[PDB]
C-alpha cells in the first residue's frame, strides 16, 4: 500500500496559460478548505472573463493551421498523451493526496480509483490518436467522395467537485487525441489536482496555449466559457439545473457543441433468482461509494417479494459495518461529505422518509455534532411516491422498494425523467437480457455494479446527459465531419 | 417529359393523427398561396398546441415496448421505407406539382431535382435498417462488455419552406430506418406535400402513430415541439437565429437531442488554372438554382485577378440567358420568389450593392410590375465589407469578388461565422487538396456544385449548423448508444 | 399454403453465358434424376473447360473499366438486386418446385426456408451497394492517406446438392452488390434452379456477362474454374476434400482468393438447468433436418447425467412420430436421402453403433427395401471414440452423449478438427456466456438451432472453412484494399 | 548521428522456445556471413520439424484456455507492445548494426528507416489492443446477436533477407496485440535480428510460449511450419513461387489461414506535368533503395515522351553519384548484393539488357573484382518485351521506357500478373485520381515512393498477394469471427 502523505504543500495555485502561471487579471483570489478538518488548505489564483479571454486566445494561437500542434503527425499525439499518462502515474501519490485534501475522498481510494482511471483513460485515447478515421464513400463512376474526421477547435470542460481530475481526465485525452485545444475549468471547491496536471502538461511536451486552465466560479469564470464566441465546444459534468444553462448559453451565443453528463435517480434491480450475497455487496458499494456522492449512485433498490426481507437483513448488517472516519486512514472507507448544503440536504431527506412511511432500518442521523459525517442508513418499505425515492440523495442512504413482476419493475424503474446507469442482478439468461434491453440506461450492469472501462461509452438517456464519453464513441464529440466531394472531368 | 400538371386539385389539407384526418382542435385554418398566379391554393388546418400534445401522445403510443411498430423485426422496417419509396415514385408528378404551386419552383426541377432526392434517400435509409450495428467491446476475462444502438423515441421535424418535401425526408427516412417515431411541422408556407406524404405513410402500412404531421406556424406548433417534455429528439432545419430559439427551448425543457441545418455564407472559389467555363456554369447553378433559395447558394464568387474579367464577361451572358417565367412551362429555369417579404428583402439588397460601389453588370429589378419575378443579376468589383457581400440574399444577385493568393482567398472564406459549403474550381492536385482541408466547411465540392448524395452526410461547421443529415453519419442523430456490462461469476 | 407443383416442365436446361443460352462445345448433356422416384427429370448442356474458357472471357469484358457494369453508380447495382429479388419472389412456387425434384425435400421446406433465405440475401445484399465503404486514414501534415474497397473481378462459385439456390445466392448476393462479375457451378445432381435464376438474371436487367452459369461435373467444370488463370476469386460450398483440392488448385495457377464453407461434427450441449422440451424439440431439428442432409446438422448431442435419461426419452418419441414420404405432400417433414453412396454410407455407421456399444433405442434401418428412405434413428450410452461420434452422418442419425461438468464437455465439444455450428441449452446467464466463448465455432446458437439471418456471418473456425457467409463480414471476400497515398508539395 | 557498432560480438544464435535458448535437436548450425567483408559472422542453432513441433507444442499451451497469455485483459496486451517497443528504442543501435552485418544495407538506412518502422508498427498495434471490436447486429424482437473477434491460436512467420526485423515485426505486432502466440521462422540467410527480438520479448515480460523463434531452412522449418496441423493461421514474406508452396501446404494439411506478401513488377509512372525533379528523385530511390532488393522497387519507370529525354539526363548524374561502399560508413547509401547468387542474377540481367538493344546510360558492371558491389545502372530506350523491364531484377538497375498515352501507360502498367505497389507523378488532379483508380495494385503513391505507414494497410493484387499487413486491415488476419446468436423464451 502507498504511504499517504498528511502534510503536503500545494504548489500551484496559479492561472495556466501557454504553459505559463499567471496572476488574476483583477489579483483576486479563493480560498480551498479541507472537508476533513474544516480548515484552509491555501489560496488560488480567482478567474473571470479576461483570465477566460486571454486562456482563449491562446487556445485559439495553438489551433491555427501552421502551428506546431497542428503540424504534429498523429502518432506524435499519442506519444504525448502516453508521456501524460506516464507523468500522471510517477506523481500518482501527489495527485491522489491533493485530491484526498480536497474532496474528503479516502487516500487509497483516490490512489486505486480516481487515478487508476485517470491513468486508463490516457493510454486508452493515446491509442486512438492515429486510428481516427473518417470514409471513403461510392458514389458515381466519375465521382471521389470521402469524410475527414477534424479537430472542432477550441474545447471548454466544466467539471466538478465529486471525481475533480478523473471527469477533466475524461475530457482531455479525447479532446487531446483529436487534436484540438482545451480552456479547463475545475470547480471551485476542488482546483488542485487540474492545477498540478498544468505542470505535467508542460513537463510532457504539449506545445503552449493546447491545454489552459482557469480556476473560478461557475457564474463568473464557467459563464464566460459557455457564453464564449471563440468556444468551439463544451463538456459539462455536474449538476441538471446547470448543464441547461450551460447548454442554453452556448445555444444563444455561437451555437457551441455541447456534451452533458449529470445526474440519475438510478435503479438496482434484484430477482429472487440473484446470488443475494452478491446483490447486498453490488448495492452496498452502489448506494455508500464516495459517500453517496456520485452519479452513479443507487438511488432505488427494487427487491423481489421473495427475497426481500432477506436482503434488508444482510443490508443492514453491511451498512452497521462500514469504517467512517480519517480520510488517509487505511481503514476508512467512508470519509466526510463535501459541504454543509450537500450535508443537511441529505439529512432533510433522511427526516422525510420516516414521516411519509418508509421503516428507517438503522443509521439515519450524523455520525457527530461537529463534522460533516453522516451515518450509513437504510430504509425498507419504500414506495415510488415517496421524496427518498424521487429526489437524488447524493448521500449515504439506501432505499429499498418491493416488486412482484419484471414487467411491473420494468415500469416503474423507467418512469423517471433521468437515465444515467441501471443494475440487474439475476442468474437467469433471459431475464436479464429481457431487462437489460428495457431499462432506459445509458449503461446497465448485470451482477457487477460501477464497472467502469476507457474503451466502454458512459452517459446518460433522457434528463441525464447529452453525448458519451469513453470508448470510440468519445471521439464523435470531438471531431467535425467534413464531406469532401471531387467530380473528374 | 412528364406532363405538367397545372390544375391539380389538394386532397389533403388536414392534421394527420394515427393514420386519420383530424380537424384543429381550434377550428382554424389558414391559407397556403401560388407565388406563380398569386392566388390562394387552399386552407389548411391550423394547429395549436393541443393537437402537437395530441400528435405526441399518439407517437408514444406507438413507440411503447410491445407495440406493433416496436416487435417488427429490422428486415421489416426496411420493407416499409421501400414500400413508401415505391409510392412516392409512383405518384411523383403529384407531389412535384403540389411543390411547384406551393414554392414556384419549376415543375422539372421539382421532380428530377426534389422527388429525385426524396426517393434516392428513403431507399438508401431503407437499406440502413438491418445494418445498425453496435459494437462488442474486449474489456477483461470474466466480463461481456456491448453497446446497443436503440432508437431515441418521439422524434419531432421542423422544416423550412424552399424544399419542403425534401428536409422532411432527410429526417424521416433515418428516424423511421432506427424505429422512432414521429411528430412532423412542414413550414407554414409549403404544408401540402408534407400532407400528401401522410397519405402515403399510411398507404405504404406504417402503424398508426409512427408519423403524425402537425401543420401551423412556428411560435405556435414549432414552439409546442421544441419544448415539449414527451419529444426525445428533434431535427431542424431553417434560419440560424430560429435555430437557436429551438436549441435554447430543447435545453430549457427536457434536454431533448438536436440536429440543426441552418444558413451558410458559402464561398465558391475559382482559381486562374480552373477549366473556365466549367466554373462558370457551376458557379451560375449554385447562386441561381431554386431562385437563389438554397442554403447551399454561392454568398461571395471569389474569381482570381488572372481570370476574372472572362470570368464576369461569360457569368452575364448565363444570366441574361436564364429564362424566368411559369414554373409549369419546360423551358422555366426560375419561377417566382415565395413571397412578397422575400421579394423586397432581395430588392432592398440590389439597391444596396448599387449604393455601395459595386458594378451592376446585369438585371438589377423586377422582371415586371405585378409579378414576384426577378431578374437575375451580376455585380462585379464586389468587396467583403459589402452588404452584398455580408449578407444571406436567398435570391437571383451573384456577387462576384476578386483575389490575388490563396492563402488571401482562405483567410476570407473562413472569416464567416458560417460553414455550411464551399467549392474550389482548380485543374492542380495539391491546391484542391490544400483548398479542401483548409477550409472551415461541412461540404467542400472540388469542380462541381450541388453534388449531393443520399450516402454523402451533409451539414455545418460553426453557426451554420450541429450535426449531420444523410449517410451513416445520420444514424447516430436518431440512435442512443447503451453499453450492456456482464461480470461473470 | 402454396399449391405444389407436382407436374412442372423445367424450361432451362443450356449453358448461360453473356445473357444467351447456349449448347455445349461438345454437345455432350448429362442427367438429372428426382429423387423421390427415381425417375429422369430431363437433360442439361454438360459443360466443360471450352464452355468454362468463354464463360470467364464473358466475365472478364463486362468486368473490364468502361462497361455498362463498372459504370453503374453504387445505388443502381442495389436496385438491380432488388429487382431480382422480386423475381424470385414471384417466381418463388415454381423455384420451389425445381429445388424439390432435384432434391426430394418436402416442397414446404424448398418454399418457406430455402427461397425465404434466397430472396432475404438478395434483399439484405441490396443494400449494401452504396454502403461499401473505405477509410481515410490520417497520418502527416502534408499526406492524404486513403483506401479503395474495389470490387475483385472475376468470381467462380462452386455450390452443392443440400441447398442448391440457396448456396448460390450466398455467393452471388455479396459478390454483385460489390461490383464483381461471375461464373457459377451448381452441383452436377441439382443444376435446375440455378439455370431458372440465370433466366431472372437476364429479365432483371443485369448486363451481359455479369452472370454466368456452367451446369457439369466437378473434375471437369469445377477443375477449370478453380485452376483458371483469369478468375480472380472462387467461394465455395461442399465437402472438406473437394475444398481442399479447390484450395490447392488455386494456390497452383494464379494465388486466386478463396472462401470455403464445409462440414462440421456439430455439439449440441444440453445442461441440467436446460428447458428441456425446448432442448429436445431444437436437438431434433438439429439432427433430422434436411434429412440430416446439412452442414449444421447436430452430430453430438451431449446431455448433463441429472437429465440424460429424460432426455432420451423424450427424443425416442419425437424421432418415432416424424412423417418421412413424398416431398410435394404437405405433411411430410422428411422426403427421401440425395443418393446411393449417401444412404448406403448411413446404414453402415449405423450398424457400427450397435457393434462398438451403442444401444440403439430406435429406428437403424431403412423404411422400405426399394427408396432411399432411411427411418429416424438414436443412439444413446455414446462414447467420443466410436465411429458415430467421429465421423460426419449426414443421414437422420441421433448420437446421444453424456456428460458431468462443463469444463469437461468443452474440452470434448472441441476435441474435432472442425468448428462450425454449436448449440447450448440452458437458463443460466453464466455458463451459456462462458461455453459461447470456450466453444470453437464460427456460429453458438444459445436456445435456439438453425437461427439464421441475411445480417448475422456464418462460416467454420479450423477445418470447417476459411471466410464467412453473410453479414457485413462477406464483403470482406468480395473486395480488395487499394491504398492510395498522396503527398503534397 | 549514431555512432556505427562496426565490431559487435554477437550474442543470441540459438532456439527461442518457452523463453529459453535452446541447441537444435540435431546439434547441428548453420553459418551466417557478412556480405560486404565476406567473413562468417557466426553459427547459428539449425532447427529442424522436431525444433518446429516443440516450438508448436509450447505456442499451443501458452494459448490453452486459462493460460496466463489469454487471461491478460485486453490493455494489458498494449502494454507489453509498448514495453517491447521501448526495449527496442532502447537496444536500436544492436539491431541496426546487426541487420547491417547480415544483409549490407547501410547502417543509417537500418537504423533510421528499418528500426523506426518496427517502433512504429509495434506502438501502433499496441493501441489496438483494447479497440479489437466485434458488433451487436440487429435481426428479431426476441434475438439478441452479435460477432466476437477471437484470435485464431498458434500463427507461423516466414520472413525474407532484405528486411529482416521489419517483416517480422509486421506479423508479430498485429498477431499479439489480437491475443495469438507464434512460431516464427527468419530466412536462413538472416536470423540475428530475429533471435535478439527473442530476448526482448523475454525481457518485456511476454509469458513463455508466446513467441518461439526457430532458425533454419526453407524446405526443412518452414515447410513443418506451414504443413504443421497445430498451425491455425501463417503469415508469409517472399518469393512468389515459395508463397504458392507455402499456400498449397497449408490447403492439403489442415486449412490453415493464409496471408502472402509476394513480389511485385511495380510500375512509376511519369507524366509531362510532374514536377520533374521530384519524380526524378522518388524514381531514384524508388529503384536503388535497399541496392534494388525491394518488394516495391520499381521495375519499370514509364517516362511521358514529352519529358523523357530530360528524365533520363537527371536520372544518370543520381545514378552516377549515388555512394556506393563500407554500409558502416555515413556517407554510404547503396552496401554489397546479399550475396553471389543475387550479384551473378543482377549482372545476367544487365549484359541481357545490352544484348536486347538498350541504351545502356551508365554502370553496368561489378564495382571492384572481389566484392559483391554492383555500380547504380541506368537503361534508356527499354521496351516492353526487354528482359530487364519483365523480370524482378532485385537489383540496383533503373529501366525507363517511354510513354505516349495515358491510356496506353494504364493498360502496360497492369499487363503484368503482379500488382503490390504503382507510383504517380503528376500536379493534374483527374489524372491523378484516374489514374490512382485505374492501376491494378495495393499501393498506389502520387507524388512519393515507399511512403509507408503503421496505419496504411499494404498488400498486394493479383500474384502479388493475399491479404493485407499494417492499417486496422491486419487485425482481420489474426482474429476469427464468431456469431453467437440467442434467442429468448
Ligand atoms: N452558471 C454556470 N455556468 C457555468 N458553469 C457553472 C455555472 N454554475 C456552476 N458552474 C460550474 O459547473 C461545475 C459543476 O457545478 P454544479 O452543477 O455541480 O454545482 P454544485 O454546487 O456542485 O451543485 P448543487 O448546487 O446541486 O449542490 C463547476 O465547475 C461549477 O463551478
Ligand atoms: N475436383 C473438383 N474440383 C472442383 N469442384 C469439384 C470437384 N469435385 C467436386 N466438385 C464440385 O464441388 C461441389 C460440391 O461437391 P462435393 O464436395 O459436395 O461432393 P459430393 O459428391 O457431394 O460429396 P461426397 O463425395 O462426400 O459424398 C459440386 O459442385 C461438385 O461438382
Amino acid at each position: 500500500l502507498p504511504r499517504p502523505i498528511r502534510n503536503l504543500e500545494v504548489k500551484f495555485t496559479k492561472i495556466f496559460i501557454n504553459n505559463e502561471w499567471h496572476e488574476s487579471k483583477s489579483g483576486k483570489k479563493f480560498a480551498t478548505c479541507n472537508p476533513s478538518t474544516r480548515e484552509q488548505i491555501c489560496e488560488v489564483e480567482e478567474g473571470d472573463k479576461p483570465d477566460v479571454d486571454k486562456a482563449v486566445e491562446a487556445a485559439q494561437v495553438a489551433f491555427q493551421r501552421g502551428s506546431p500542434w497542428r503540424r504534429l503527425d498523429a502518432l506524435s499525439r499519442g506519444r504525448l498523451l502516453h508521456q501524460l499518462a506516464d507523468l500522471v502515474e510517477r506523481d500518482r501519490a501527489t495527485l491522489a493526496a491533493l485530491e484526498t485534501m480536497d474532496t474528503g475522498k479516502p487516500f487509497l481510494h483516490a490512489f486505486f480509483i480516481d487515478l487508476e482511471g485517470c491513468i486508463r483513460t490516457l493510454r486508452y485515447f493515446a491509442g486512438w490518436a492515429d486510428k481516427i478515421q473518417g470514409k471513403t464513400i461510392p458514389t458515381d463512376d466519375n465521382v471521389v467522395c470521402f469524410t475527414r474526421h477534424e479537430p472542432i477547435g477550441v474545447c471548454g470542460a466544466i467539471t466538478p467537485w465529486n471525481f475533480p481530475l478523473l471527469m477533466l481526465v475524461w475530457k482531455l485525452a479525447p479532446a487531446l487525441c483529436c487534436g484540438n485545444t482545451m480552456v479547463l475549468k475545475p470547480a471551485e471547491q476542488t482546483p488542485l489536482t487540474a492545477l498540478y496536471l498544468g505542470s505535467l502538461i508542460k513537463e510532457a511536451g504539449f506545445p503552449p496555449g493546447v491545454v489552459n486552465i482557469v480556476p473560478g466560479f461557475g457564474p463568473t469564470v464557467g459563464a464566460a466559457i459557455s457564453s464564449h464566441p471563440q468556444i468551439n465546444k463544451i463538456a459539462f459534468t455536474g449538476s441538471t439545473e446547470v448543464g441547461k444553462l450551460v447548454k442554453e448559453a452556448a445555444s444563444r451565443s455561437n451555437l457551441k457543441r455541447v456534451t452533458l453528463e449529470l445526474g440519475g435517480k438510478n435503479p438496482c434491480i434484484v430477482c429472487a433468482d440473484a446470488d443475494l450475497d452478491l446483490a447486498v455487496e453490488c448495492a452496498h458499494q452502489g448506494v455508500f461509494f464516495n459517500q453517496g456522492q456520485c452519479c452513479t449512485a443507487a438511488s432505488r433498490v427494487f427487491v423481489e417479494e421473495q427475497v426481500y426481507s432477506e436482503f434488508v437483513r444482510r443490508s443492514v448488517e453491511y451498512a452497521k459495518k462500514r469504517p467512517v472516519g480519517d480520510p488517509f486512514d487505511v481503514k476508512t472507507e467512508q470519509g466526510p461529505q463535501i459541504d454543509q448544503k450537500q450535508f443537511d440536504k441529505i439529512l432533510e431527506l433522511i427526516e422525510s422518509g420516516k414521516k411519509e412511511g418508509a421503516k428507517l432500518e438503522c443509521g439515519g442521523s450524523a455520525m457527530e455534532d461537529k463534522g460533516l459525517f453522516i451515518k450509513p442508513t437504510v430504509f425498507s418499505e419504500v414506495t415510488d411516491n415517496m421524496r427518498i425515492a424521487k429526489e437524488e440523495i447524493f448521500g449515504p442512504v439506501q432505499p429499498i422498494l418491493k416488486f412482484k413482476s419484471i414487467e411491473e419493475v420494468i415500469k416503474r424503474a423507467n418512469s423517471t425523467d433521468y437515465g444515467l446507469t441501471a443494475a440487474v442482478f439475476t442468474k437467469n439468461l433471459d431475464k436479464a437480457l429481457k431487462l437489460a434491453s428495457a431499462l432506459e440506461s445509458g449503461t446497465v450492469w448485470i451482477n457487477c455494479y460501477n464497472a467502469l472501462y476507457a474503451q466502454a461509452p458512459f452517459g446518460g438517456f433522457k434528463m441525464s446527459g447529452n453525448g458519451r464519453e469513453l470508448g470510440e464513441y468519445a471521439l464523435a464529440e470531438y471531431t467535425e465531419v467534413k464531406t469532401v466531394t471531387i467530380k473528374l472531368g
